[PDB]
């Protein structure tokens, strides 16, 4: 094995590779969303900016897991990054709902990774996930839930000014 | 011919004179729009500011074509600047739709000028159009399309707050 | 069609979507390379930094094509991002040779896109490619060729100090 | 018991005392290494500086465990600090290999301490180890593995310039 490897289970290595792919997939979904709001028939620049930022953040998350894998003496194996489930995201409200679902899915994967690390008595990996991933996900989920709540109350998407004014006030 | 003239077709010279007139016409249309929004019964100051800026930009475009004509040793021949098609522009949404149409018309003229320059093997003129006109037009068209989309979604012109709030948030 | 669309062929739209995928693929290849040099048994930090920068640049290139597609009124359709051809890049010299090949492949695709835009009399798209893609690619190819030349002369990969000293002096 | 003591097992107290001794031992090993590279017949000043820094860091680690022991109401019991296994460390490469082994040994001890804290349901102690010790050790191990890899590739110790140039470029 690698000269640095210590207390690092093959299962954990495999699970980290899976998580890298999921974070890269999430980045790609956000990029798709960002583009949608940049269309001339949608034209919500602050929704576009918000989702592009999220795309860049999920990239960074993937890169930090790659750094971990090498720090522990595992080996990164990349897989195809699947295309997002859709090209047309329908509305600001629908995109925020889809983002909430995605973030909860990523959180579920991270909780399964923590359970594996706990089972394999790998405290460094448990601490890493907690320190850099789990509080970030809880914060993200709460922010997206707040956005969904506000858009729904305002009357989106049927009330035409709702997404416009949300774009200006909350996302601007 | 002029002592500076080289590789500059009489057709191209004539087409540049036509384009000068079209840019001056566009400036005048924008000025008309700007004034409309300054009326006491319309009273949308940021629409007025937006169209006055566009008027000044289209002037500048005309003046840059005049500079080109003299740089290449052509001769500027000015024509009457026709009055705009209307005095009353109806609404913020209607003015933005009319502006989009105008910008697409100007773009079409520039594409015809580029085709002529290409046919006449005039790379300096092709590059000039591309460098200073074609990307400017694509950007303008996309911005106006985004504005039209937003105003329509917000409910303009029948929803009375739509143009008011668009004036404040997007154009302010 | 889109309200902004003018002089934008369906073929060109499709070719831009293909190019977006190729740039995203290139970004992923560079990311794979970057990771490789971060392994404890490779341990060349400036090679890793160099390829991570290239990964981020190719992302940016993809995002600029997405912006173009929306500016012209085309519609972005994303596809799967295929995994790179390998996980183990063998040596600094081999990775630079593979990067040179990749950059030439991307250049070839851009030259085919320019030929299509020329055929379809789309000067804005021709100018865009030239302005933001073709000189960038020529510069990249020349830089990678210079790196390959230097590493080969120095004796890489068999001369053990060659990649070490190149990492320090050229990439540091 | 101490007036502050709460949820702090006698086993944990004993294990912390053991860890204090191990960190003091590691500091002493590093000091020995540092001195070696300061000899007139070895004369690698940046190797000497690197190991002296590591010596001072391992002191600090010991002192932080002493602070913990008193914060939790345990009592520090010091033991002899054994001399390092050798006086002559042979080469820069051999010292880095010996340091890697030592760091892995210290990590193993910390993982055993975390397992004990987990068994004894002592979350404050688990968190302390994770927060200040486990990520520090993973980082140290990866850095030493990278150094060993580079020195081996460069041809150390038989290639006479390898340690000289590594001292200048990596450690300088
Ligand atoms: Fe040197
Ligand atoms: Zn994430
Ligand atoms: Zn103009
Ligand atoms: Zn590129
Ligand atoms: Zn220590």
């Amino acid at each position: 094995p690698s000269q640095v490897r210590q207390n690092y289970h093959q299962d954990a290595e495999a699970a980290i590779n899976r998580q890298i792919n999921l974070e890269l997939y999430a980045s790609y979904v956000y990029l798709s969303m960002s583009c949608y709001f940049d269309r001339d028939d949608v034209a919500l620049k602050n929704f576009a900016k918000y989702f592009l930022h999220q795309s860049h953040e999920e990239r960074e998350h993937a890169e930090k897991l790659m750094k971990l894998q090498n720090q522990r003496g595992g080996r990164i194996f990349l897989q195809d990054i699947k295309k997002p489930d859709r090209d047309d995201w329908e509305s600001g409200l629908n995109a925020m709902e889809c983002a909430l679902h995605l973030e909860k899915s990523v959180n579920q994967s991270l909780l399964e990774l923590h359970k594996l690390a706990t089972d394999k008595n790998d405290p460094h990996l448990c601490d890493f996930i907690e320190t850099y991933y789990l509080s970030e996900q809880v914060k993200s989920i709460k922010e997206l839930g707040d956005h969904v709540t506000n858009l729904r109350k305002m009357g989106a998407p049927e009330a035409g000014m709702a997404e416009y004014l949300f774009d200006k006030h909350t996302l601007g």
